[PDB]
């Protein structure tokens, strides 16, 4: 069904990495390269239009809601709303972020999914750098930056960013009840990825704060057909049924927190 | 004594997979291929006649009663009632189905046995498919389907089914006291195995519900000598003695439940 | 200091395996082969004379007293009483015999020692056979038989037995306070090792019960210099000091029992 | 940033190993070889002058304060006070010295660091020798000796010692509150490393007790520029902030003690 391993050919090393910020709807489609893969994260399906098309090379989800996101992704595929080749769980392999049970049982529950830390741990210098900042200074990169690192470790050489700026009703039912991230840390981490691994990073949204830090991609007069989402499109994270498997999973997660 | 690894030669890729349903006694022996291996499961020895002969390529048992079935199989071999080349424990490697202790101590207790999940986990697409259904929808395939997947992952290309329809006195003493399986899920899973791995699946029992879903094998006028079971044949699952090893095993199993 | 791996050359496949029974002093030295390695077990050093010389290829100790035996062996070497090339811990890798902590921490405490089960587990048929008998029937082979299996798995083809028949003051201080073994099981297991792995097994003591089951080796008029043990020879298992390491080890052992 | 693996070329096998004893300031710089790498340990940065320069091939820290030392080393590098190519945690892989959690989570917290025991465990004879002495006699080698073993296992053939003789205010705040090491054990262990692995060991300090046991290196009229440390040099072990990662780490360490 989906990819065993995500292999990047030296003939196509372009990747579009998108967050879910406002600028996602303000993409300058003329600046996109003619060839590219797309990385989406978290609640990307909440989008009312296919701002980056229906074919996603990889999606990224946080461990806290992986159970529901994994299920939501399967359904997005089954309902033909998106084509998803890979599903990653954005991880750092740190015991105070991901419990041992979670990491150790990950593949038992999600055999075709992938733990992100096994990919970024290869960026030895960058990896040691984010763990040092996390552990001793409480600084953590956001999903967009995490995806950039993943793209770099995988072999992409040119990155185009959008949606990086600086509904949850089902989330409210999932989590009954109501400072490590920062614009500066994100930028610094992005600049480090650039200088260490020699890759290019462009912005795609003309009026984004992001554009003040990275050069907007060249307007090569590219075109794009913006397709609107269907009426009954999944627009919120899916809830899970209390089956024996789900109750076992949730019971164990709750304990570890 | 028995096989280290079950290897299928490209010269003989026929496998007969049998459940213990009524249709087991209504096999149309003329439809069997001239060459084939046989897979049996659970309480197959309860059979009053050798409906499929004495030579079994592999037997399959559920973890819940593996201790007693393993012992029962050894005795079936020792008493010359059957020839058994492999013994599998039908597993999925899911913590809410098989405890960690069970899986982790499996080979320590049964060195010449085999964990089924290590075989079917290679059918990547099918594997992800049954885990998704199990975990999120409480749907589980039955032993016959499990055996089909095992046969496919091992290299068999043509499957012939029987005994798939849709005493326990020693079982009652083993378990003092008295919804995930379904005809539809089984069929769907079988059809998926067929379309993904390109194999053929035939029925062998003319008057079975199974025949309404899979094509009866061609009557090639094959013959079969139906041998009756001897008087003192083991016809019920064997009970174990409360040795230090068995009491340790049972004590730990009981805890995990 | 001692051997990393015990390798048997096809030029010398003779091994002398000795228990500590009475017949140890009644060895017919004329029957020994001209070339051979020696395996000793448990309290072999209690011997008042070097009934089999000072050079031992491997010694075997039970887990229950391994801590003290390991220490005792080191001292036997340091004091020049014996030359010991390998030290094995006779194990089966069964949780009701060896705790998980013991097995898992084994090499951390005894880096140059060796777990026997990692050697005999290669005798697949024999291994499955002893585990079946142990677990379901409470039958266990004795050290002499264990050593035979180890010798066979290592490559020796001809076995010569002695000391197999069918002080502890420091043992009494080690264990303050006061049915799985049998002559028949031992013989049967020895006969099985013979028929499965095609090796020869001879007896060396003319007046031993063992000689009624295995053929005495041919009197090839071999000679032997029986050296008496020195006055201050270690003749009892050594006691350990309550260092932080020993107290930690003993505290954990006690718990697991 | 720093080395993945510390490789010693056969063209440069000289290593300078220094403790923090008084003799560190009494080094006879004329005796140093023209080519060499340097190993420093523990509170080496407390030094008021660069007695061995600014380029350290590897630093060694004890597990008890690794969290703070790791952080201190990163800062020494960032502040340009020292160049550090490798960071080792001096370990023996013994459960009564290093908790299982510590060892098992080590790389998760310090991805670019290195566990020393994985290096010295290759000196099979020496390794078995120190574990035997530690466990049964409560004798442990000091950091200088530990570094010598590490250097030898890595490929250095000639060792030059200094600082081996026989502030903590931040240490007092780290550890609120106030017999296995010995001059004789250290010397004996050093002599053993010499006779087993055929390497040379020289002293560099003319008036050190160490010089009475190892030959002072030849005065080859070598020269050395003694650079004083800057005013604001880090001269005490750095304290860590109570971030979620640090509090998790410390909470777990405290438990295991």
């Amino acid at each position: 069904r989906m990819e065993n391993e995500l292999i990047v050919s030296k003939n196509m090393q372009n990747i579009i990495i998108a967050g879910n910020g406002p600028s996602l709807k303000n993409i300058n489609y003329k600046r996109l390269p003619r060839e590219y893969d797309v990385f989406r994260c978290n609640q990307f399906y909440f989008e009312d239009k296919y701002y980056l098309g229906k074919k996603i090379k990889a999606v990224f989800f946080n461990p806290g809601v992986f159970l529901q996101q994994y299920h939501t992704a399967k359904q997005l595929i089954l309902k033909n709303e998106y084509e998803i080749k890979n599903i990653f769980c954005s991880t750092f392999n740190l015991p105070f972020i991901e419990s041992n049970d979670f990491l150790h049982q990950f593949y038992n529950f999600f055999p075709d999914a992938k733990l992100g830390y096994e990919v970024i741990e290869n960026l030895k210098e960058f990896y040691a750098y984010i763990k040092y900042n996390e552990i001793y200074f409480n600084k953590r990169i956001t999903s967009g930056v995490y995806m950039c690192a993943i793209a770099i470790a995988l072999g992409y050489k040119t990155i185009y960013l959008c949606g990086i700026d600086f509904m949850s009703t089902n989330i409210k039912t999932i989590f009954p009840g109501i400072n490590c991230h920062s614009k500066e840390y994100d930028i610094e981490a992005l600049k480090l990825l650039k200088s260490i691994y020699k890759v290019n990073i462009y912005a795609l949204c003309d009026d984004s704060i992001l554009a003040n830090h990275f050069p907007l991609s060249i307007n090569i007069n590219n075109n794009f057909t913006l397709e609107n989402k269907h009426n009954n499109s999944i627009n919120d994270i899916l809830l899970t049924d209390n089956t024996p498997g789900v109750s076992f999973y949730k019971n164990q997660l709750k304990a570890d927190n």
